[PDB]
């Protein structure tokens, strides 16, 4: 296996790394600036995704193919990747900046903190509406690239400057979230898993849209760990035996309706992404019919 560069590859000379944002599954991601890498855009605020300077050929051409997968999607709701720094070293792939990182880490910072200090309110049904439509547009363009996530959890979405939700770059382990998967013999997030995929580890469209159906649970929550009181062994008998979360305190009615369609048991009789828009696009903001895949040409 070699890395091939291509129409990706960035002259080193156009980026400046600044604030290092923490580890990836390679090395250090950092912010900076990349010029000439967005169209009517000199520069924009990027993250560079790195190769720590001890790891081996073997590992920064794994890194380089890996990172690459995220060259097809061109999506609003798909985190970008906008270059790769593959001649030379330190190794860099180029991906587009998402300030207010990971949702998990995002909802579980929007919980009020234990001082007698004022708190902004829960997120509003409105803005709860918004991300659900946000994440279920970046699956439905995902789905209709072929692609089947396997991982669609808050953990694995990324919040912009302006609050948009995106689903994020692929494979970022942030090792906070170790706990979110087990060993029973792959590493598998079964707390987010559907009862077919707990029975025979084979992952569908059908099986992100349940997914969907926790990342929405997660959101009314506040990304409260998927059945809190039972064990990893728990969570798989609980699932595949029929079991269902429970409607969150203080959930709005809407959203858990929206959780209980993604959890029917019958893989079938739940809604694609799609059909999962079309019920909440009047709750949607207007720039959505603009940017999103579900109202564009592509949208076939
Ligand atoms: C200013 O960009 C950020 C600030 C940030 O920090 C948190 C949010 C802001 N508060 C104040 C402090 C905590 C977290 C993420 C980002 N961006 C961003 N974009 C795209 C990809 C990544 C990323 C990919 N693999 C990672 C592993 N580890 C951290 C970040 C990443 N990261
Ligand atoms: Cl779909």
């Amino acid at each position: 296996d070699v890395y091939v560069p291509d129409e990706w590859e960035v002259a080193r000379e156009k980026i400046t790394m600044s604030r290092e944002l923490g580890q990836g599954s390679f090395g250090m991601v950092y912010e900076g600036v990349a010029k000439g890498v967005v169209k009517d855009e000199p520069e924009t605020r990027v993250a560079i995704k790195t190769v720590n300077e001890a790891a081996s050929m073997r590992e920064r051409i794994e890194f380089l193919n890996e990172a690459s997968v995220m060259k097809e999607f061109n999506c609003h709701h798909v985190v970008r990747l906008l270059g790769v720094v593959s001649q030379g070293q330190p190794t860099l792939v180029i991906m587009e900046l998402m300030t207010r990182g990971d949702l998990k880490s995002y909802l579980r910072s929007l919980r009020p903190e234990m001082e007698n200090n004022p708190v902004l309110a829960p997120p509003s049904l409105s803005k709860m509406i918004q991300m659900a439509g946000e994440i279920a547009d970046g699956m439905a363009y995902l789905n209709a690239n072929k692609f089947v996530h396997r991982d669609l959890a808050a953990r694995n979405c990324m919040v912009a400057e302006d609050f948009t939700v995106k689903i994020g770059d692929f494979g970022m382990t942030r090792d906070i979230y170790e706990t979110d998967y087990y060993r029973k013999k792959g590493l598998l997030p079964v707390r987010w898993m559907s009862p077919e995929s707990l029975k025979d580890g084979v992952f569908t469209t059908y099986s992100d849209v349940w997914s969907f159906g926790v990342v929405l649970w997660e959101i009314a929550t506040l990304a409260e760990q998927p059945y809190q009181g039972l064990s990893n062994e728990q969570v798989l008998r609980f699932v595949m035996e029929g079991g269902l979360l429970d409607k969150p305190d203080n959930c709005p009615d809407m959203l858990f309706e929206l959780m209980r369609m993604c959890w029917q048991y019958n893989p079938k009789m739940r809604p694609s992404f799609l059909e999962i828009i079309s019920s909440i696009k009047e709750e949607m903001e207007p720039g959505f019919r603009e940017v999103s895949f579900y109202y564009s040409e592509e949208n076939k």
